[PDB]
This record gives structure tokens, sequence and C-alpha cells, in this order.
């Protein structure tokens, strides 16, 4: 496969090698939240990423990713929508050529700078790839980012994008505490859709955080210098690496907070 974000790779082409594209649990949606509704019935949210242990970085041609160690409950969300256990596998962000675009999900139709991704597998499936084909298989918290201070917490992963610049190079990333890129509220609205790139699988349960984090123009000047192609190859700078929103059809999106 050969999809991409361009104008002849870009989202509006992926149905036609990923029928599911078109499917009735897509994401991201538009977050109305004159629609959404409190669920009183929703436990509460439960993160735990102490023991987290990150191990590498990787440019994969379509965003970075930051990987953990998932061998072990480890780092795991739990509560919330969920039942079970979900153990993180790897973050990554979307963001934008302009800070006016670049999230996936929206919020009343507005579009942040770039949206963070926290991907998690439900330990009762064994195994990733089996989570992947479940309904219930993935849980992924999405936390918001807008252009305004500096998250220090972020730095660290600015700071080694210069070593990944094109598609293929990874590096060393042990260390790292994805505890600094929450926000202070964990209040979330939740709703069932589907990874946001092929293979578009209707496997995940999304937590996306109200609360946006704040970022300086610096960090995000610096994730628009990396490419989506590979070393040796006309440069393609690795931005608008986003899909729009997607028809909601019979979903109800539910808020944890009054
Ligand atoms: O970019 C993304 N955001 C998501 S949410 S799913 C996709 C990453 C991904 C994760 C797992 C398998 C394939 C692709
Ligand atoms: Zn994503």
């Amino acid at each position: 496969h050969h999809w991409g974000y361009g104008k002849h790779n870009g989202p509006e082409h992926w149905h036609k090698d990923f029928p599911i594209a078109k499917g009735e649990r897509q994401s991201p949606v538009d977050i109305d939240t004159h629609t959404a509704k409190y669920d009183p019935s929703l436990k509460p949210l439960s993160v735990s990423y102490d023991q987290a242990t990150s191990l590498r970085i990787l440019n994969n041609g379509h965003a970075f990713n930051v990987e953990f160690d998932d061998s072990q409950d480890k780092a795991v969300l739990k509560g919330g929508p969920l039942d079970g256990t979900y153990r993180l596998i790897q973050f990554h962000f979307h963001w934008g050529s302009l800070d006016g675009q670049g999230s996936e999900h929206t919020v009343d139709k507005k579009k942040y700078a770039a949206e963070l991704h926290l991907v998690h597998w439900n330990t009762k499936y064994g195994d990733f790839g089996k989570a992947v084909q479940q309904p219930d298989g993935l849980a992924v918290l999405g936390i918001f980012l807008k252009v305004g201070s500096a998250k220090p917490g972020l730095q660290k992963v600015v700071d080694v994008l210069d070593s990944i610049k094109t598609k293929g190079k990874s590096a060393d990333f042990t260390n790292f505490d994805p505890r600094g890129l929450l926000p202070e509220s964990l209040d979330y609205w939740t709703y069932p859709g589907s990874l946001t790139t092929p293979p578009l699988l209707e496997c995940v349960t999304w937590i996306v955080l109200k609360e946006p984090i704040s970022v300086s123009s610096e960090q995000v000047l610096k994730f628009r210098k990396l490419n989506f192609n590979g070393e040796g190859e006309p440069e393609e700078l690795m931005v608008d690496n986003w899909r729009p929103a997607q028809p909601l059809k019979n979903r109800q999106i539910k808020a944890s907070f009054k």
C-alpha cells in the first residue's frame, strides 16, 4: 500500500484499498459539545504510567512513534468506559502546516494545532495484532495541543527529532515519562471508533481529553521539519498528517463531566 496525506494518496483515496474507510464507526469525528451527554455511569479514569518503559522513537513515514515495552502491565489505562486493562504500546502525534489545523478530532468544529494519541491494547486478547481484530481491542487517549507556552515534558521528544528526520530512521529513546504530556484534568469525551490511518480498523474506544496541553511555537515548528520521505529522496515536509472528521452515524459521544 502507498497511502499518505498528499492530493494523490490522501484520506479521500483510502477507501479504494480500505473499504472500511466508509464504515459505520470511523474516526476521527467532530465532538459537538452541545450534543454530548454527561454519563454518570462512567467509572473514574485511571492512567497508571509510573512504570512506563520507553524504548525507541521511529519515523515511519506517516508520523513518529515513541514505542514502549508492552511485554508486561507497566503502563496501563483502566476505568472510564473501559472494561479490563489496556497496555500502552506507543504514542504519536498528528499536526498541521499552520497552527489553525492539525488535530484529527475537532470540538464544535474547532481544529487544534496537533493531537497526541496514546495507543493501548486490551490485554485479554494477548497481543496487539489480535486486539485490533476486536471491537473493544484498543483504547486511544487523545490529547489536543494548542500553541502557547512551552510544554517542558515534550522537549526531550522535540530534541531527538533531528536524528529521525526521514522515513525509516529510529533512535534509542529510553526513560521518557509520558505523564509529562498530560493536562491537569482528565475530563473526557468517549465514543466507539477506529484507527485513523489504514487499515482503519473499527477496534478503538476513544477517550478524548477536554483540556488541551499548550506547546510553544518553537516546539511545533520542529515537528514540521520532519520528512515524509526517505533519506536521499526529494524533501516532503511531514505536515498535515491528519484525517478529517468522519460521519458520526449511529453513535453517541458521552462526557465524563457535567
Ligand atoms: O495514526 C494513527 N492514529 C491512530 S489512533 S491509529 C494510527 C496508528 C496505527 C496504529 C496501529 C496500527 C496501525 C496504525
Ligand atoms: Zn493517531
